[PDB]
């Protein structure tokens, strides 16, 4: 997975998940404008595979991260695109700093779709583990973008045993069942790039759910 | 704060808060493409009044979150002007203490208290300040890091159009439960932690 060549930035013109826009309003009388996003909407998901007392999260690199990352220890490395195509990546870090530890997650994009739906269905193709929308509980819902997108996100948590857990042997995505015992360590520990929804969700089991179990 | 007239949806060209790009590369062998934002790093603050008992918030409007919410409530409204007509009041977020880390050099503590300065109206120094958590917040889109810190406080150091939201303690729990409320996570989290890390052992 961990195996990225050739980094190159070039500008995006068009893009569906992009879409720009300028909100004119007159606030408390005086006119003013905003720039922000048409972004969309997710879910987010805890898996606690009870049959190992493992909590099921997934690592994966995000070239979002990457290139943050190259920002941060390579300053001006994202100019602007202005060439006859992209730039290459100069100072190239390896692969393994667009690498996080993420909740299972989802777009809402198919039209319908009730939000459980479309977490059985992550729930499915990331981690491999069959879900039914009743097995699901909301745990919360809340803004992410906030200054550039006003996109909702709603997080999910349910049970599971290996009895929904199968995979082949014949990988994009890692999946990673953190044992209990290291949760809470492995969530302070400032050395794995992780979001908060990861942090919260071991947070928030640990308080809610855990003192209830065998 | 929160009467907004003439809302309208317009074709954006440049901003200083946009600059998309898209970034190729080859991942185990095969060539893709991301689409995602160069975007700022952030820092947040929990602010605990001791001597009211109530956690400090910020709400104000965001357009981002009201133009939002009216593509929930009336899907395709963000066709590629146009009036919503919705209430000012669905624009309006219940955060913590935020802000850019633009200014060039400054430690993160320092945007912190500046920050609880400018929109809380409360006196802090860098030394008051813990770390709670760092990580990522755009993953999708953005790929920023943002840090949140936490102190207490008392009204002696308050006494300096966005709204300050001290959050008496009982109802915080309820307050974070309750989706009625557009919140961040970090809102959510913040109570979350505080309630479960500091709360116990005070009076
Ligand atoms: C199976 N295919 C699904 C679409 C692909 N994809 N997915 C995203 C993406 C993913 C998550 C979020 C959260 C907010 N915006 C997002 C965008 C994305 C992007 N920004 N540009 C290009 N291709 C992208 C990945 C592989």
């Amino acid at each position: 997975m961990e195996r990225i060549e050739g980094a190159s930035v070039g500008r995006c013109a068009a893009s569906p998940y992009l879409r720009p826009l300028t909100l004119h309003y007159r606030q408390n009388g005086a006119q003013k404008s905003w720039d922000f996003m048409k972004t969309h909407d997710s879910v987010t998901v805890l898996l606690f595979n009870s049959s190992r007392r493992s909590l099921v999260l997934v690592k994966q690199f995000r070239p979002a991260v990457y290139a943050g990352e190259v920002e941060r220890r390579f300053p001006g490395s994202l100019a602007a695109v202005d060439q006859d195509g992209p730039r290459e990546l100069q100072p190239a870090l390896p692969g393994s700093a667009g690498v996080t530890v993420e909740l299972c997650a989802g777009l809402v994009d198919q039209p319908g779709l009730s939000l459980e739906e479309v977490a059985c269905k992550e729930a499915w193709e990331e981690c491999g583990y069959h879900l039914a929308p009743s097995d699901l509980r909301r745990v919360a819902t809340y803004w992410s973008g906030v200054g550039l997108t006003g996109s909702r996100q709603t997080m999910f948590y349910t049970e599971v045993t290996d009895a929904q857990r199968s995979g082949p042997g014949g990988e994009l995505i890692e999946v990673v069942h953190l044992p209990l015992e290291g949760a809470q360590a492995f969530a302070d520990d400032p050395d794995i790039p992780k979001t908060l929804g990861v942090i919260f969700g071991v947070s928030w089991f640990l308080s809610q759910v855990a003192p209830n179990l065998d």
